Formats: structure tokens, C-alpha cells, sequence
């Protein structure tokens, strides 16, 4: 069936092996006009707007140590470099999931003071 990430929570999944160097984010689009390639790549665009979103409020989260919408801008100029790393095609909708290796990501919080 499905792998684990299409419906797992993903605060888990990213614990496995295989995404320990990578921050995550997932989306679906429904398939229309039988379209899967269109879906795909809706869903792939909706994944790292996930994969933003998620990445902002961690580090926010992690500014227990202007901040708000200085974040927000240094994780959009990063989002370029993420990878689509699977795809699963549901009944009628298609699922993506996107990484940005963590390295990157360490990078941003220096900017910010972390």
C-alpha cells in the first residue's frame, strides 16, 4: 500500500533514517482533467509551501533563546533548493513529498542570531 509519509504524521516520519538529513513537507492535489502530471507538479508546489510554512514556525518556536516577518523572508529566498523526493498517486489525487537538507537550514538560523 501507501508509504508511511503519505498519511503519517510527519513530525514521525522525519525521524526515519532515510530523512535524518532532510526537513520535510507534504501536499496533495486532486486530480482533474485526468491530469496526473498537473497534479504532480500543483502538488509538488504546494509540498515546499508546506515544507516553508513548517520551517518558519520552528523557528520561531526556537526564538525562546521584526523577528516574524524576518524569518518568513529568509526561508522563501531558501526554498529554491529543495528536492521532490517521492510521489504517490492516490484514487483521485496525487501526493508529494519535498526536502531541504538540513544544512541549509542551519545556515538561516545563523542570520538570525541562533
Amino acid at each position: 500500500g501507501a508509504p508511511d509519509w503519505v498519511v503519517g504524521d510527519l513530525e514521525k516520519v522525519a525521524k526515519y533514517e532515510k530523512y535524518s538529513g532532510v526537513f520535510l513537507g507534504r501536499a496533495e492535489d486532486l486530480i482533474t482533467n485526468n491530469d496526473v502530471d498537473y497534479s504532480t507538479n500543483q502538488a509538488t508546489a504546494k509540498a515546499r509551501a508546506n515544507l516553508a510554512a513548517n520551517l518558519k514556525s520552528t523557528l520561531q518556536k526556537d526564538l525562546e533563546n521584526t523577528d516574524t516577518e524576518k524569518i518568513s523572508q529568509l526561508v522563501d529566498k531558501e526554498l529554491i533548493a529543495s528536492k521532490m523526493l517521492a510521489r504517490y498517486v492516490g484514487k483521485d489525487r496525487v501526493f508529494v513529498l519535498v526536502g531541504l537538507d538540513k544544512q541549509i537550514v542551519d545556515k538561516v538560523r545563523e542570520e538570525l542570531g541562533m
